[PDB]
């Protein structure tokens, strides 16, 4: 039985001021570097334990002993995402009900049905880059956000955000980003009801109304469509829980739409941004991925079957999720008194945070070269220890969108590598912006067309 270390404290504020930074996940990774596989982190009236080793996280992933917890970040996001799938407790009726109703929207048959609309948006991205002038550059995270928002809008809801028709972010995005930054900034506040934050609260409520106004319009656009969609919104409005026999009610549907619009794009745009970053910093890897794209994508319009054959592009995306998992933590609570790693006794209700980027740097798993971008690490899933690689979370509360995100990202990165040579013209220094999620900031490249027709 060991006592766990704890980072520096600030009297009655305990560890809370360590979150007073624009890059709190990166700050917690540096604390994990110093303190090791487990540390205690306290705020007034609250306690959690940050896990960084596969040795402890494999036990935390035992669903008989630990369930999904709402982190403070998720409690703040619940102000607008309610009892949607991401911010519901496992024991809330609406979690298993929505899970049962929406899981078929991510079947192989559903993915084949989404493919053509993913191609619609991917082609808009390729055309945008084909149409840039000499020595114009690409704003990578900006364009990846245009693509991933438009893809979830069109595939999920038959709604066109038309993000490639805008030089400024879609108003949905401006409000969503400001809501997430507010949720992140609020983590450090000991006295959140201090009138000093009255303006923050006004702006937050304004951003929530902007997101609900867009949901209103999507629900209206479908009500009056009088056309046969069989998409995510079809299942939300018409699907029945095989268990309870009931459909989702209007309040829960609104929360699911907000949830899928945010979760269905923010993390995928980060993944694509980090993937292109690693490819231009690792030219040998880029060449191998581009050779696969050229050999497989033999038609002007990629097919579902062809994207499934981009195996190396799939490994590039897993290796980008290893180094910078874009949803960089998840939280667990102990269902009963238990002992972690034979050393750390926990009581029922005790909370854990899984620090995913630090898990993915465990030298006992990946070897000494852990900072190197090597997609070949993923050649054989059987050679990776259990729970070493957790970018989609765990168990029945794992990402419902995993195959959607990876199909989209594989299709898009395949078309990017088929159609362009990329240049890191600024020798970009990686700068990771935090909005709860992680994304490169200020990442720019030049794309020289290979002049291959669409
Ligand atoms: C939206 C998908 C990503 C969510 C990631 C959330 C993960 N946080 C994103 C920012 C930092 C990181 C995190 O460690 N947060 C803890 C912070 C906290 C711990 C103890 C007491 C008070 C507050 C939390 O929110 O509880
Ligand atoms: C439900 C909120 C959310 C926010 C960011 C990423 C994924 C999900």
């Amino acid at each position: 039985i060991k006592e766990m270390p704890q980072p520096k404290t600030f009297g009655e504020l305990k560890n809370l001021p360590l979150l007073n930074t624009d890059k709190p996940v990166q700050a917690l990774m540096k604390i994990a570097d110093e303190l090791g596989e487990i540390f205690k982190f306290e705020a007034p009236g609250r306690v959690t334990r940050y896990l960084s080793s596969q040795r402890l996280i494999k036990e935390a992933c035992d669903e008989s002993r630990f369930d999904k917890n709402l982190s403070q970040a998720l409690k703040f996001v619940r102000d607008f995402a309610g009892d949607g799938l991401f911010t519901s407790w496992t024991h809330e009726k609406n979690w298993k009900k929505a899970h049962n109703i929406l899981l078929p929207s991510f079947s192989q048959q559903a993915m084949k049905g989404y493919h053509a609309m993913m191609v619609d948006i991917a082609v808009q991205l390729v055309q945008k880059w084909e149409r840039l002038n000499a020595d114009e550059h690409i704003e990578v995270p900006e364009d990846m956000t245009r693509l991933t928002l438009d893809t979830i809008g069109l595939c999920g809801f038959n709604y066109r955000f038309n993000s490639f028709y805008r030089d400024q972010p879609h108003p949905f995005i401006t409000s969503m980003v400001r809501a997430l930054d507010e949720a992140m900034n609020k983590l450090q506040r000991a006295n959140p009801d201090d009138p000093a934050y009255d303006e923050n609260k006004r702006q937050f409520q304004e951003d929530i109304k902007v997101m609900n106004d867009l949901v209103d319009k999507i629900i209206a656009d479908r009500k009056a469509s009088g056309e046969q969609s069989d998409d995510l919104l079809t299942h939300m409005l018409n699907g029945k829980d095989p268990e309870t026999g009931e459909p989702l009610d209007d309040e829960n549907i609104r929360y699911q739409i907000i949830t899928f619009l945010i979760a269905g794009h923010e993390t995928t745009s980060g993944l694509l941004s980090f993937a292109l970053y690693f490819l231009v910093k690792n030219p040998h890897v880029l060449q191998k991925a581009a050779e696969e794209a050229a050999r497989v994508l033999v038609d002007p319009v990629p097919s579902y079957k062809q994207v499934k054959q981009l195996k190396y592009v799939g490994m590039v995306l897993n290796e980008a999720l290893r180094l910078w998992p874009t949803a960089p933590a998840f939280s667990l609570y102990a269902k009963e008194d238990t002992v972690l790693g034979g050393e750390y006794p926990l009581e029922k209700g005790d909370e854990l945070m899984v620090l995913i980027p630090q898990l993915h740097r465990d030298k006992t798993i990946w070897g000494d070269d852990v900072e190197e971008f090597r997609p070949e690490r993923f050649e054989n899933p059987s050679a990776i220890p259990q729970h070493a690689f957790k970018p989609f979370g765990n168990g029945q509360r794992a990402c419902i969108g995993q195959q959607f995100a990876l199909h989209e990202a594989t299709l898009v990165l395949g078309m990017m590598l088929k159609h362009f040579d990329f240049e890191d013209h600024t020798n970009y220094e990686l700068d990771i912006k935090e909005t709860l999620t992680l994304k490169p900031e200020g990442f720019v490249v030049k794309a020289k067309s290979k002049k291959i027709p669409l």
